[PDB]
DNA sequence: TGCATCCGTGAGTCGAGGGTAATAAAAAAACATCATGGGTTGAGTGTGGTTATTGGGGCATAATCGATCTGTA
């Protein structure tokens, strides 16, 4: 049965909902139809091929990282370390990185 | 020389329906041939698998402030 599902399109189905919950959350008109055509593009784009999808929050780091730099206010280095369960080295690194990032924004 | 005889000629763009029909023999055998259906090749498209990683975070080993009790005219 699992091996039967191995080549099963069940994965396709699982995805329309993955698209649904963000589209419904973002509140756009007509979830279902938008997401199915949305999937068809992926099917043609990625038909019959090995693909590494960035796994296990790697993208979510970048968004976790952006908010943290926004809440870094110069003396709360302990506060956001509890509330993200991160550590001193992590905090320092992200801080310096996003600081350079914004400095490229303010500076030409 | 006169006679009949045959052989090419003769506009131009345009439109709309546009196709119709006097008749007729059956058996048999014989053969050709395509049509479907079932089975080997074979030709794929399908799917997991080991091994090259390059940013990131991390602990060492160093370093430059911040706050108070002992020594010198």
């Amino acid at each position: 049965a699992p091996e039967l599902e191995s080549r099963w399109p069940r994965s396709v189905v699982d995805l329309i909902d993955v698209l649904e919950n963000e589209l419904k959350r973002q509140n756009v008109s007509n979830p279902r139809e938008l997401a199915r055509k949305q999937a068809v593009a992926l099917s043609c784009f990625l038909g019959g091929r090995q693909f590494y999808i960035p796994c296990g929050d790697t993208i979510l780091t970048a968004l976790r990282d952006d908010l943290l730099y926004c809440q870094f206010n110069g003396r709360n280095m302990e506060e956001l370390r509890r509330q993200y369960r991160l550590s001193q080295p992590q905090i320092y690194q992200i801080i310096a990185r996003q600081r350079k990032l914004h400095t490229r924004r303010h500076q030409p």
